[PDB]
């Protein structure tokens, strides 16, 4: 095949240009993101029980709901909670890689078989069923700059003319509403109403029939009487549109004919619907959208797309009004990919400059250089056929590609240019020469660096995912490498080698180069003698050779094991919380002194600082808080104390000074789609039957052993908020009917007064809006206040609510989880600075196994993947040495050749092992590939000795010492130059230090060490290994 393009020079180019511009056509079209679709997908199950406590909405909601959830497909865990506002949250989390609109399907299915065992009540209020979420793509903060307005005002006006908008857009999934819209509020005065005789249900009564809106039929109807002209719908009453029409509702009617209207019973307002969530945005009022992307949807398009639509509807505002951008990730994919390409485009010149050290002339390098281009291109076209997407992972498959693809056209361009000087042949003869005996040599390379990277795709989880991107990437360019080695260059470099005078050798070559070649080739003599001793005897350095193995056993099992690093994103999260029965007024006073702390002593690197009051992770409540902190630009952050890690750091040593409250500040975790924060995820649950306040003695036995060492493990906390005392009013009906008074009023006056209720629905500007009835504040604090109500009896007098009822005080806790339909609890915490989560997750599992009897543990979340990964580790590397042996097996027909080869891997690995000890990281999922690559280097390696020396040895009858000699003479400079260029294509990698270097440093160092062994040692061992076991057959 190469001998038809010899003659066929212009159509040779013809192949390269078709496909250099496929692939630019191809850039033009792919998508961009950070990490492929690596979460598996979540589906949530919302349900409300509203006045119910946290135990009984389990044993009525919970319980029946995950009850028949067996059976699904791919269920990997199952986990939910109740707490006591009447929310119920189930989440299931299924297999990655199953499809999500299937699974989401299924699980409706399944939910209808109890829905008619739930309470009435849930049924009314209704529950869903929809993908979700854990994390935010966004937030986008609305703030007013003069102060003229309040909270709800800002919020309501986002609520009525952004919320919809938003979300008719493409990409966006779920948009959260830090607030509420208006709603009209009425506060009753309790005195008022009890001088007049009237009760909140006389209230009720009224406006129901004041403000409805009824329907009447057509004025010509149908069917008509003959002849008739007319046809006009008539109208009836309407619901009001405005606070001034609410005051005009009537009461009653006293005997002497005076009026009591709505406005004198009660305070007329307009208002928010909840009030428990209360936003700042730098100590000033704001309010905000809570914007997560949809399921497969593309993070960066979705970002420009709304971005561009807040600048339509901002003229629009209302003065005063501005935008504010508190929380974003996108600028951290766009600097992370800016960063590669930079690191990609440094390589291929550090490639070129090594080609050039070696003599070569200045149209010689160019010949392997074409190929460089053109392999890239092509594997971006591949890309698009399978429907993959540009991301730093597929970024680092071609990165570790350019000093490894490089090889194919230097063999055969090196070789021509021996045969020119050893025998002077013309160009073109001579590159008809060269190919017959490095065809199989050409091949070989690919067909075993393609081994390696195969059976590695075929692996599940969401570590399958990341190894599928650097398969992809690497057998692909290594296919169309040997192509374009074998069609383009012998072609070009037919012609293009002008006429070399025969035996030259640049001995009076300008610069270095009149100094190097002398060394190089006195070197090369000497490097022959040298191995000549090495096959005298073969005992000694077989000796040298086991405790290579036996060092490099005991490097393995001590490198910690971790899951993948986190960089610095410029954005970290502070968590508050207070002890229980903490009014919303005190958590307020601590969430100043955070904020003040951020903008005084850390105002050089922080920008803003966005804290909410109310809302919080493990449930909401009056003692929970949280604040987000932005970062400023990473070129205004040098050195390494002003990095996320350093920060977080300083800022929790400092806040344990705070009093009655526990603070706690932490980065995100390395992908934000299953945990909340970084570090791991332990969960301790119950398994026979212990009981809850047994079990709450077993986590406090847990942590406590824990606090006593420091030097491992940090911010250990519970997810779960603590016991609090509850106050439970004990109502007589016995006594109720003695004075006549109804168990309905009763009910309603209690729960409307204190709760609050729903009645009806108003006309505002167009819009739909609810109205609410509620007590005044300052009549609703204290137990004591319950003496102030009155409740009309059926003959007609005031009966005080203390007459037939009496109260007193229990214990209950206020939040309840499950897992996999058992009682647990969660706990979370770090790694202490310099060990890894892997020693981390060791150690928990010692302190657990002192636990008393009957309770067990499991990992959930971040940890299930990385103990998962862990296990899968050993098959992967058996799987792929079994292959490689099969497939040199196959390209020389000899078992003894592959028993050579494979006695060199070890001495690959152990320079992995010795890199990562002296940089301290650990072994992780970018540590694998390190390995699997090592495997791969190794070998290429070794194949070109022993092939070269087999055939010297059947082709002449060479002596087996005469013909190891002679490879090793022959093929050394290839080698070195093959070798120096690798090391120098990840030159970069390891020195890297801008922003979300962390994954550059792991990826690099590992195959770094790799190469060097596999050079030094590999040189020396390789025809000891050929003889030996040629001696034996």
């Amino acid at each position: 095949m190469p001998n038809f393009f010899i003659d066929r020079p212009i159509f040779a180019w013809v192949i390269a240009i078709i496909i250099m511009l496929a692939g630019g056509l191809a850039i033009l079209k792919l998508p961009v993101a950070q990490y492929p679709t690596i979460a598996p997908p979540a589906v949530t199950i919302s349900a409300s029980y509203p006045g119910a406590d946290a135990k009984t909405v389990q044993d009525t909601v919970t319980q029946v709901i995950e009850q028949n959830m067996n059976g699904i497909d791919n269920l990997m865990y199952m986990s939910s909670n109740s707490d006591s506002t009447g929310t119920v949250q189930i989440t299931l989390t299924f297999e990655s890689g199953t499809d999500a609109d299937i699974a989401q399907v299924q699980v409706q299915n399944k939910l209808q078989l109890a829905m008619p065992l739930l309470p009435q009540e849930v049924q009314q209020q209704g529950v869903s069923v929809e993908k979700s979420s854990s994390s935010f793509l966004m937030v986008v903060g609305v703030i007013n700059t003069d102060g003229t307005m309040t909270q709800e005002d800002i919020s309501d006006y986002v609520a009525a003319n952004m919320k919809d908008a938003i979300s008719r857009t493409s990409g966006v999934g779920d948009v959260q509403l830090f607030g509420s819209q208006y709603a009209m509020r009425i506060w009753m005065n309790p005195n008022e109403l009890n001088k007049f005789q009237l009760t909140p249900v006389d209230v009720i009564t009224a406006i129901k029939a004041q403000n409805a809106q009824v329907a009447a039929g057509q004025l010509g109807g149908t069917p008509p009487v003959k002849g008739q002209q007319l046809n006009a719908s008539i109208i009836a009453q309407t619901r009001l549109t405005s606070t001034e029409e609410f005051g005009k509702i009537l009461l009653k009617v006293n005997q002497d004919g005076s009026r009591v209207l709505l406005r004198d019973v009660a305070k007329i307002e307009l208002g928010g619907e909840n009030y428990d969530i209360i936003a700042e945005f730098n100590g000033q009022p704001a309010s905000g959208l809570g914007i997560k992307l949809a399921t497969g949807a593309n993070a960066l398009d979705t970002a420009a797309a709304i971005r561009a639509e807040l600048a339509k509807m901002e003229p629009f505002f209302p003065s005063g009004l501005k935008i504010v951008y508190p929380y974003d990730t996108t600028p951290f994919v766009k600097i992370s990919i800016h960063e590669v390409v930079k690191t990609l485009v440094e390589a291929i010149i550090l490639v070129f400059l090594v080609m050039y050290l070696f003599l070569q002339n200045f149209r010689a390098t160019l010949i392997p250089t074409i190929a460089v281009p053109v392999v890239l291109l092509g594997t971006f076209a591949v890309l698009a056929a399978f429907g993959f997407s540009i991301n730093t992972l597929t970024m680092f498959g071609m990165v570790l590609a350019i000093g490894l693809l490089v090889d194919d056209a230097i063999v055969v361009v090196e070789n021509v240019e021996r045969v020119m000087a050893e025998e002077g042949l013309p160009p073109k003869e001579a590159t008809r020469k060269s190919m017959g005996q490095i065809q199989g040599a050409l091949v070989g390379i690919a067909m075993v660096l393609s081994a390696v990277f195969v059976p590695m795709a075929f692996f599940g989880g969401s570590t399958g995912a990341i190894y599928r991107q650097f398969s992809i990437t690497i057998v692909s360019a290594m296919a169309l490498s040997v192509l374009v080695a074998l069609i383009l260059t012998p072609a070009l470099c037919a012609t293009m080698l002008k006429p070399i005078a025969k035996g030259d050798h640049g001995e009076g070559k300008k610069g270095f180069f009149g100094w190097f070649n002398r060394m190089f080739e006195k070197s090369t003599h000497h490097y022959t003698d040298s191995v000549g001793g090495i096959l005298r005897s073969t005992g000694r350095y077989l000796v040298l050779y086991l405790i290579i193995v036996v060092g490099m056993a005991y490097l393995f099992v001590r490198l910690p094991s971790s899951f993948l690093p986190d960089e610095d994103q410029g954005v970290f999260m502070t968590m508050v919380q207070l002890p229980a029965g903490a009014t919303q007024e005190r958590t307020q006073k601590v969430l100043n002194e955070v904020t003040h702390y951020y903008l005084t002593k850390e105002k050089n690197n922080v920008e803003s600082v966005f804290a909410f009051n109310g809302f919080g992770f493990a449930g909401r409540g009056q003692n929970t808080g949280i604040a987000f902190v932005s970062l400023k630009d990473w070129a205004d952050r040098p050195g390494e104390e002003n990095k996320v890690e350093a920060i977080t750091m300083r800022a929790t040593r400092a806040f344990s000074q705070i009093k009655d409250a526990m603070v706690f500040a932490f980065n995100l975790p390395a992908i934000v789609e299953l945990g909340t924060a970084t570090g791991f995820d332990f969960e301790l649950i119950d398994q026979a039957g212990l009981g809850h306040e047994k079990l709450t003695q077993a986590r406090n036995q847990l942590l406590a052993e824990a606090a006593k060492h420091p030097d491992m493990l940090t911010s250990v906390r519970p997810n779960g908020l603590e016991d609090t005392p509850q106050f439970k009013i004990d109502i007589d009906q016995e006594k109720a009917q003695a004075l006549g008074v109804s168990i309905n009023d009763i009910n309603t006056t209690l729960g409307a007064a204190w709760g609050g209720s729903y009645v009806n629905d108003f006309i505002d500007r167009g819009r739909v809006k609810k109205v609410y009835v509620m007590s005044e504040a300052k009549y609703r604090m204290l137990p004591d206040d319950i003496g102030d109500w009155y409740v009309r009896a059926a003959d007609g007098q005031m009966v005080p609510f203390s007459a037939f009822s009496s109260s007193r005080w229990e214990y209950g806790s206020p939040r309840l989880e499950r897992y996999n339909g058992l009682p647990s609890m969660e706990i979370l915490g770090q790694a202490a600075p310099g060990k890894s989560t892997g020693e981390a997750m060791e150690l928990m599992e010692q302190l657990a196994s002192k636990l008393p009897t009957g309770v067990g543990y499991d990992w959930t979340g971040m940890s299930y993947q990385e103990r998962l990964s862990g296990n899968q580790a050993p098959s992967l590397y058996a799987i792929s040495l079994i292959v490689v042996f099969l497939c040199l097996a196959a390209l020389y027909e000899s078992w003894s050749i592959p028993f050579s080869v494979m006695l060199v891997v070890p001495l690959g690995v152990i320079g992995a092992l010795l890199a990562a000890t002296f940089r301290g990281l650990t072994n992780d999922v970018y540590f694998q590939v390190g390995l699997l690559t090592t495997i791969g280097l190794s070998a290429k390696n070794a194949i070109l000795i022993v092939e070269f020396a087999k055939d010297l040895m059947d082709k002449e009858g060479k002596g087996l010492i005469e013909a190891t000699l002679d490879a090793v003479r022959m093929r050394l400079r290839p080698i070195l130059m093959t070798s120096l260029a690798f090391i120098l294509g990840v030159m970069p990698l390891v020195i890297s230090t801008g922003a979300g270097s962390g994954a550059q440093n792991a990826v690099g160092t590992g195959v770094m060490g790799g190469m060097v062994t596999a050079t030094v040692l590999a040189i020396f061992f390789v025809p000891v290994f050929f003889v030996v076991v040629r001696r034996r057959f």
